[PDB]
């Protein structure tokens, strides 16, 4: 009949399909906490730090829909800010839980360790309320069920932040246990009828007039849920389709009408005329941020330019407030094959040339190894790529149908992939044991949040770790000071971190030609994700994708103008 | 002639005894941290991610008096945060200050990395103005050397953090370099004359008349500088003096009149009795802490209570708004012993009696060890307790004179103590390279900030690194759940992290024993500074100092109560 406001939590976060929730213990969430282990089927990750913990909920929500993390008040919650202004910056959906002071020492305002020492329990709440869609602070057990469920909800179909602070006092209070046998509402709410169809009817007769249309699928197309119905708008229409940086992944790059990543300036010059010669353009869920842009870079000759938002449609000049994409994309679906049909398939630009036979001791190079990754992987894979050289290099590797890559182009917070790797590597065990995991981190960016490894290990996760060894920071380099000290970086031995942090099942291995890259990668039991694996990369300290040397100066530019 | 607005900040920071700066880099600093290189007796540290360098530029701030940290836009400064809001609580000068954005960016609000996708530029500014005492974003060149000076003015005497914002392009601007010869204002404004005389004249003669008075030393008697003037005034006046866990080290305890480290019901009996039998109490810098004081457990059994704070005084239950201490505690040394003069000593309580002589091979025990500890201690140490058992076990440790103790009772953020031992040995090295840096950290806060013993190792610093494993997190588990999973800890191999971040110069040592402990801690090599150390620390899962015992129940109890 009754439950534990603690436990209610953890059964609504199952029944959502949040199974692992992250952060680190404090006094104000320690009776929080016990209430995990009272539910079947979900776990405490025992993140190494607040901030790792945030990367992490943040790559799990990417992978299994939505996450949480647990922090206490004052010391962990400002720990994790970097970490949630991410998701918020990206589209991720993460539920901040904060084990907060009770209400009796709220009310005698308590010199308690972990505030400012000035009785205001407020102020962490107030400066999370600008990185979180929604937030509430639970002052009574009455209503804080519906609190909790509302807090669920935003999260999921906002995909943005939510911040929920609990009391210690108030996680030992009883609720009703039959709040739990009704569902939280998971649903978007149906668009206004009216909007909605004249939206739909304008962009059918744009289809039909269109010669050279092309579909872009962008960040949103991910991070809002409506790649399927892009997959099947692709493949009625037959238009081509290309991605950009930051939605690479969101489309499948073996389609037969798959034309490449457009970045603007920074395309390949075929691209970038396939994208720009277009009639009409279907932009699913553009965010056209500095890097994905190649500095805003886009030139489009046409103005006939759909875009496809979570919150709102824009034809031409035209903005249609509230009408969400999702279900314009599945009514189009309708008769999108009808308006399509005088269509004659225009020829997408084809695939990058495999790179050449070049002798065993050929140095590792950037270009050479992104443009040689494809090979390797495999349908179904996580591929994750940091801020730096690899975030860059990424976008020249071609990846298997199914492939969900992170990228974390706008927030562009290093260090956050170790992190993320954890989280997407908790979630793809839950969904398919089999999902490999594949990071690809700079030795600059490992420094940030290398303790994060430890928990990866603790529990027995698989991924891969590539560190790619240029000795400092090479994007930097490439945008200022090339040879500044502070560009540079303390010399670690990566291969040593992994039994340093207590693995026991593992492998290292270091590539540093071309030979001991093919040699590694194609041999089959390393393909299996049978144990946790770090490769430390040995490249050049100024080398780098042609892509991040022409956007390095962009940027530099931008810094220094007057 | 002119210097540009960039040199101008490293000069001023020269020009008041900063000489090494804190941070990372990113594009919108860059150009700001060259200055640093065009200044002699300046430095970068180059710290492993932005949270660890606000920790450093805290303990830096303690030993040297104030400090710097330069962050990035977005990324940097909200990973800062945890840092800054720890020296805004524990009253500690650290100028924050963050690279912005150019200008032209700003204004046609270009969709730029690190940014939260919304054109809003201010947002990172507003939640740092809530942990900080002002701030300032600099938008006209005219006024940012007036502003710089303001900010590092008010970082100072006010001991708070200050954020800085500086846009890209502004750092490259000039302005007029003869303001450099006119020094920045780094004093107090006097007190105001007549409530000044009112307090002065009101002590001395409830001096005259106090048959049994003490003076308590507490954390702002440090932190707000009057350390040398409250040393004097208890040599004039021979009254007994006693400090508070927070407070400790900011009087001698190699001193006839040093009472012990009062803490409330926590104390010794004997300590307990001196303290609150008193017929008048001067109290110094209080801050009224649950750790600090047992969970509020003052027993005074007077109200004679002279209150010396930084910004006001309190004498009885008469408040003398704006009259701060400095100048009251310095103007007193003038007249007190006279009034003094007719005081006949009461005897102070006897210090902890050394530890009975016990076998070699006894396993170490943390009663015994801290018990042991100032054995190894010398004159001019900083001395470092993490929170854990390593801060309450630290009350029990007896300290040479002229000791500098870090324990951040009240903001109790672990992982701090490995970024305050950077700042603090960065500090030290500055003002007497054989002034010794101690830590002690637990195995458990160890892993949230582990990476910046990488920073330590690159510059040579050679701290004593005191790492107590005793399979978790011990402090926890006496508070609540001695065996849930979420106390536990992946286990490390700690005396590996010298070398796998570099390490060349170095020794580890593993203590298990007293044995163990008297020949390493007693032998004439060690107690040279001569390079980095790192001596693991053997101890019991549940073994504690009996305070932390007392104090775990009472902090339980509190956040449990309905
Ligand atoms: C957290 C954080 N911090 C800092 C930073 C900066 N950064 C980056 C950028 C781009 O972002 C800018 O500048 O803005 S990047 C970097 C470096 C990295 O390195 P690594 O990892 O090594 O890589 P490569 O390139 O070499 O491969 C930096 C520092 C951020 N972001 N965040
Ligand atoms: C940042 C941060 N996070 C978290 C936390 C919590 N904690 C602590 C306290 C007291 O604070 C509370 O509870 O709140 S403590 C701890 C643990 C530690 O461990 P170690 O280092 O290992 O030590 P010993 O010696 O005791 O064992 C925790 C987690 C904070 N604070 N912060
Ligand atoms: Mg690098
Ligand atoms: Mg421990």
């Amino acid at each position: 009949s009754e439950i534990t406001l603690g436990k209610y939590l953890f059964e609504r976060l199952k029944q959502v399909n949040v199974n692992t929730v992250f952060g680190l213990p404090g006094a104000f969430n320690l009776s929080l906490l016990d209430k995990i282990y009272e539910v079947e089927g979900m776990r405490w990750a025992g993140n190494a730090n607040e901030l790792n913990a945030a990367y992490a909920a943040d790559g799990y929500a990417r992978i299994k829909g939505m996450s949480c993390i647990i922090t206490t008040f004052g010391v962990g919650e400002l720990s994790a800010l970097n970490g949630i202004a991410g998701s918020y910056a990206e589209h991720v959906g993460v539920l901040h839980v904060v084990g907060v002071p009770s209400i009796s020492a709220q009310a005698k305002q308590l010199l308690l360790h972990h505030t400012l020492g000035n009785g205001d329990f407020t102020v962490f709440h107030r400066m999370s309320a600008n990185i979180s869609e929604t937030t509430a602070m639970i002052t009574d057990i009455a209503t804080a069920p519906a609190e909790i469920d509302r807090c669920i909800r935003t999260t999921y179909v906002t995909q943005r932040p939510v911040y929920l602070g609990l009391p210690a006092n108030l996680v030992d209070l009883n609720v009703p246990a039959k709040l739990l046998q009704t569902p939280i509402d998971m649903s978007l709410k149906p668009n206004d009828a009216e909007s909605e169809k004249e939206v739909i009817d304008t962009i059918l007769v744009l289809d039909k007039d269109a010669k050279n249309p092309v579909i872009l699928a962008d960040a949103c197309c991910s991070r809002h849920d409506v790649k399927a119905e892009t997959k099947k708008l692709i493949d009625l229409t037959q238009f081509p389709a290309f991605v950009t940086p930051m939605g690479k992944g969101s489309i499948d790059e073996q389609h037969p009408r798959y034309g490449g990543v457009y970045v603007g300036t920074l395309s390949k010059p075929e691209v970038k005329e396939a994208v720009e010669s277009a009639d009409l353009i279907l932009s699913v869920g553009a965010l056209l941020s500095d890097f994905n842009t190649g500095s805003f870079s886009y030139s489009y000759k046409t103005k006939n330019i759909v875009e496809f938002h979570s919150d709102h449609m824009k034809i031409r000049n035209a903005t249609f407030p509230g009408v969400q994409m999702k279900f314009v994309l599945q009514k189009l679906l309708t008769a999108i094959a009808d308006a399509a049909k005088g269509y004659k398939p225009v020829a997408v630009p084809a695939r990058t040339p495999a790179n050449a036979a070049v002798p065993a001791s050929t140095p590792l190079k950037q270009e050479w190894m992104w443009n040689q990754l494809g090979n390797f992987l495999q349908e179904g894979d996580v591929v994750i790529a940091e801020t730096g050289t690899s975030a860059f290099g990424i976008n020249q590797t071609t990846f298997p149908n199914n492939t969900y890559g992170i990228s974390q182009v706008l927030w562009g917070s290093i260090g956050f992939t170790t992190g993320a790797t954890l989280g997407a590597a908790f979630a793809a065990e839950e969904i398919d044991p089999k999902k490999r995991v594949i990071l690809f981190i700079g030795d600059g960016s490992l420094q940030l949040t290398v303790q994060e490894i430890s928990t990866m290990i603790r529990w027995g996760l698989k991924p891969y770790l590539f560190v790619l060894n240029n000795d400092g920071y090479t994007i930097e380099k490439l945008i200022h000071g090339p040879k500044a000290q502070y560009n540079e970086i303390q010399g670690w031995d990566h291969l040593s971190l992994l039994p340093t942090f207590g693995a026991k099942d593992y492998e290292t291995h270091r590539v540093a030609t071309t030979g001991e890259w093919d040699k590694l990668t194609q041999d089959k039991s390393f393909n299996d994700n049978s144990k946790i694996r770090m490769i430390e990369v040995m490249l050049p300290v100024f080398d780098a994708p042609q892509n991040l040397v022409e956007q390095a100066k962009l940027t530099a530019a931008t810094n220094a103008k007057q």
